[PDB]
């Protein structure tokens, strides 16, 4: 009725598995034409099979977000064949890590903005990292990137707002993915002891939110980091 | 028999302060997602108006009189609601020195009501509590103080209540409106508007519906791993 | 001796953190009025002041009760003078937090008449130290917000309002918790130790100082790196 | 009583003017041996004159924080002559991304460098100074760097804490500096109408806080960003 993204071309990066794939399908299912990407050809192929499998119009694709060449090429390629994407979704020593992420977020976001600017409409949606038990160190990085995301996101939202382009972030919590499904029994129950709802979040649950923010309904929402974590907040 | 799947069909929502603007927009948006909807006001004139508006938009439900500050109103209102319609599981709560009294009163009320409706959500092992912030309400620096002060209370309160309740699959979330198209704003000087819109990255006021849509979202089953959160709806203008 | 000729009021100063604040203020030349909820307490405070050469007075005060507050201040004023450094350090989560802030309000309101005349003041609010996680965060949220609001409402009159947020502090309650739950918890504090009460005091003392006069509405976290929300 | 910084060697970057200089003197005044730096020889010479002038033992110095060579050289130079600095103070503050990215890398570079020394001594202070507010785009950057500082500062505090080294940030507000002191009379009163205390902050007022954090008293304070702004808070 009104959660229709019909006739809108979405771009989901890192969409071969878990959260990213869940975002891809959810966007399609809301009528989006959907371009999922991965770092490899094998990956990009897989994505397409999965789209066709669920009736979603679109295309798998190979993209290295760290490399300008890839980005410039990928977009150019996308534009000609499918159209210009207006819903763009970024999915993916603490210093190096965080520094690299935000530069990428930047690189890509910058690239896609020319297109959103012409159309005077856009959605950028940035996905946080999942919580993962690498100990004391795990707590440091999680918080560090989550801090970067929040800040970054809000800044970029301020810089584009005049052109009716929202920018928002989603901060997953302890999510049921391939990564989590094989962590030690201890670090699981310890961590569930910290989540008020007492379960992991399913990828779909992230997707749904992503889908929301994409919608026209959530058009006065910009610069915001929606926490999806069943109540476990870390700061 | 009716027997639905993807939206709020067969769920009884309660929206407080639903006669005007933001609250009414929430009421309709819930109805439109199939909710059976109980809007309330502080007066009979108000409660009657709400019902007219529901019928007008085909929404099943009832206008109702409720004083959130007074325990017995609350106890009575819920009791009434339960028997006739059912138990609500989606419940939606809608110059400086003032700031303490204002904020104190709100949270006590938020508490009172929330407590009341929880007995029901607990039996059903499912719920949604959704708390609406105040709108940016004056200019001045005093406006800045109160706005921030309630927005701070809401954020904190919301998150706390989410923590004491989460076991029972009941989300608690808040929505923080920005500068929203209202009576207050509709009659301001031609300067203080554009100055203020120079403050909002998106360059416009938020329509009530825009708040509603988010409310509606959080209500949905999709947004079931979202709890204790305060979603800012403000077109980019952030204040503390 | 940098708060010389300034009359400080420290609530809940018989033990641990509050007492540490009391002494630290005295030591910076403050005339110091410590309070407790009982006569036995108030007596003790005075002994301790004398013991450390600090001019001032122990006193009985129920912060929840307007009568006490109005009376206590009146009493203080006549005998010692008007306090301009005032330091608040005296299911369940809502009641708890609600009560605290109302008290913070009550008292703060009371002492402001005095600071306003003098066009100078310090209000310093001290934070508390599964369910434990909920309340800790809940009051800490209230304190931060409350503090900042009140700072906005008084600023014109050169009165700072600030908060201090203790972490895991070495006090009576903590010093005897199980050997396991200590090391587990120290594994969460980056600095690897508990905070001594004095460490809070030193900050309190700082904020009191004229140096920290452009610092208002702020909540200084004293927690050795362990941050929680 | 007695609580100063005697026998401790402090390093203040960008200490020729305003806030940085105020920090330099305040540290000296608390007995610190003090090494102020600037980007030029003219600057570095001036700093020394000012130290002598106020009886403070130490040295002016030339340092480009963006360039590894400078940093490695400067520290080496400092160490053999004066000693190893254990109080280190970083003073500094479309294009919001580049700006903030550059700052934090620098904060990183230097902080890393000086940590070898603090680690040997099992004691340290790192103190990071935020940028001053200037009165739209100003709002974006101010918030953006203030966000980076807060986050960065915390993270680094988490990574060094075991070694009894605090890391803290100070967030100046609208401060009376040469930069601010020549803005229009209108935009002054308008802005003071936004600061609860109704005045600008003097550099010294920052310094005093810096001095505090340096002290042994503020040793259980780490990862924190102390706001010095007379009540005007922005995000
Ligand atoms: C002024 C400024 C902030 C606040 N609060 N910020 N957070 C809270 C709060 C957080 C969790 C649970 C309850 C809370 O409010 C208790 C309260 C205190 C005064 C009135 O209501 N209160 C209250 C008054
Ligand atoms: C570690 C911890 C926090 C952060 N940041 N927190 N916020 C930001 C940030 C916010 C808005 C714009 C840019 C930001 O950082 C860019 C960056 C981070 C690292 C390298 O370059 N970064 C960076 C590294």
């Amino acid at each position: 009725q009104s959660m229709s993204l019909q006739g809108k071309v979405a771009l989901v990066t890192g969409a071969s598995r878990g959260i990213g794939q869940a975002i891809a399908l959810e966007l399609g299912r809301l009528g989006a034409v959907v371009i999922g990407t991965a770092t490899s050809a094998s990956g990009a192929e897989k994505i397409a099979e999965t789209l066709k499998a669920n009736g979603v119009e679109g295309a798998g694709l190979v993209l290295d977000v760290s490399s300008d060449e890839s980005v410039a090429a990928t977009l150019e390629h996308i534009q000609q064949h499918l159209g210009q994407p207006l819903i763009v979704v970024n999915n993916a020593e603490w210093f190096d890590v965080v520094n690299t992420n935000l530069n990428s977020l930047y690189r890509l976001s910058k690239a896609v903005l020319r297109g959103m600017t012409k159309a005077r409409w856009g959605r950028i949606i940035n996905i946080g990292s999942v919580v993962g038990a690498m100990g004391n160190a795990g707590q440091t990085n999680y918080a560090a990137a989550k801090a970067g995301l929040e800040g970054f996101t809000r800044a970029l939202a301020r810089e584009v707002g005049s052109r009716a382009i929202t920018v928002n972030a989603v901060a997953p919590g302890f999510i049921d993915t391939d990564m989590t499904r094989e962590l030690p029994e201890a670090q699981r129950e310890a961590l569930l002891g910290q989540i008020p709802l007492g379960r992991l979040g399913q990828a779909e649950e992230i997707a749904k939110v992503v889908g929301f923010l994409a919608s026209d309904g959530a058009a006065y929402v910009t610069g915001a980091t929606v926490p999806v974590n069943g109540g476990m907040y870390m700061s």
